[PDB]
DNA sequence: GTGCTTCCTGCCAATAACG
DNA sequence: CGTTATTGGCAGGAAGCAC
């Protein structure tokens, strides 16, 4: 067991721009609009927590970067098109497909795709993957 | 330039600590 | 369920690598 603490540290600095408070990493002076985003980033400098793969000996500095890489190892077709029903492994291939085949914008107000949960590997499952209508 | 893969980062929900 | 602190999954393209 360890003694819990509820304190901040000098691992960043604040910079006010156009009224907005930004948070900046001390090492590389990268700016962030959210502290949550900054904390995620600082793990790339500290290497306090490693995120090693299962199928190879590779290590990532972020949990989500590992997960997305492992989705490419397993081949989980998360993104399904709704126009032609075709399934894709990530957003980048899906967007390219919808543009080249259907000549439509998935970031528009049509919504021509649906996201299915990942079952090939273990992750937290948001209630919008479970069932939405 | 075309094609494959990983990185960036605000946004949002989930986890943990304390009541 | 209400605050404080961090994890870490999502959208969507830019950047890097291969040709
Ligand atoms: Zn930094
Ligand atoms: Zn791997
Ligand atoms: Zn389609």
């Amino acid at each position: 067991a360890n003694k819990r603490m509820k304190v901040k540290h000098d691992d960043h600095y604040e910079l006010i721009v156009d009224g907005r408070v930004y948070y900046i990493c001390i090492v590389c002076k990268r700016s962030y609009v959210c502290l949550t985003s900054l904390r995620r980033h600082f793990n790339i400098h500290s290497w306090e927590k490693k995120y090693p793969c299962r199928y190879c000996e590779k290590v990532f500095p972020l949990a989500e970067y590992r997960t997305k890489h492992e989705i490419h190892h397993t081949g989980e077709r998360r993104y399904q098109c709704l126009a032609c029903g075709k399934s894709f492994i990530n957003y980048q291939f899906m967007s390219s497909h919808i543009k080249s085949v259907h000549s439509q914008d998935p970031s528009g107000d049509s919504k021509l795709y649906r996201l299915h949960p990942c079952r090939s590997l273990q992750i937290r499952q948001y209630a919008y993957l479970s069932d939405r209508s």
